[PDB]
């Protein structure tokens, strides 16, 4: 019924330096990459931990709308972050929650590779087109670059 897909991508910053700013600074960096897209991400409980519930509110497009995200488990020692989407305007009652997986890996060349797996659930007949998902993957791969891009800038309080 549902197939899982894994995507690999190489980014700057070491697995650990990116892992922290990827999950520890995600609550603040997530909205930084697309602030006009959402008003602000809030966590009902967990604060970025296991079984944490997140709520995002969109002020653009329809008059109302909000997506919720849930974390399954995080491994700071294994540099692995797993999370899933609970509700969202793009999900609708036809699309069920989606299991998301994030894995940070470093290479001997000095670069850092990041593996992410995604899984979408459906009520039963509601299905999506692989071509549509492939397009979303491209947009996501572009967001990852922005994550390291900001870290590379290294903003100073003096500025």
């Amino acid at each position: 019924g549902v197939y899982t897909y894994e995507n690999e991508f190489t980014s700057d910053i070491p697995a650990p330096k990116l892992f922290k700013a990827f999950v520890l600074d995600a609550d603040n960096l997530i909205p930084k990459i697309a602030p006009q897209a959402v008003k602000c991400a809030e966590i009902l409980e967990g604060d970025g931990g296991p079984g944490t519930i997140k709520k995002i509110t969109f002020g653009e497009g329809s008059h109302y709308g909000y997506v919720k995200h849930k974390i399954h488990s995080i491994d700071k020692v294994n540099h692995t972050y797993s999370y899933s989407l609970i509700e969202g305007d793009a999900l609708s009652e036809n699309i069920e929650k989606i299991d998301y997986e994030t894995k940070l890996v470093s290479a001997p060349h000095g670069g850092t590779i990041i593996k992410t797996t995604s899984k979408y659930h459906t009520k039963g007949d509601v299905e999506i087109k692989e071509e549509h998902v492939k397009a979303g993957k491209e947009k996501a791969a572009h967001l990852f670059k922005l994550i390291e891009g900001y870290l590379k800038d290294h903003p100073s309080e003096y500025n």
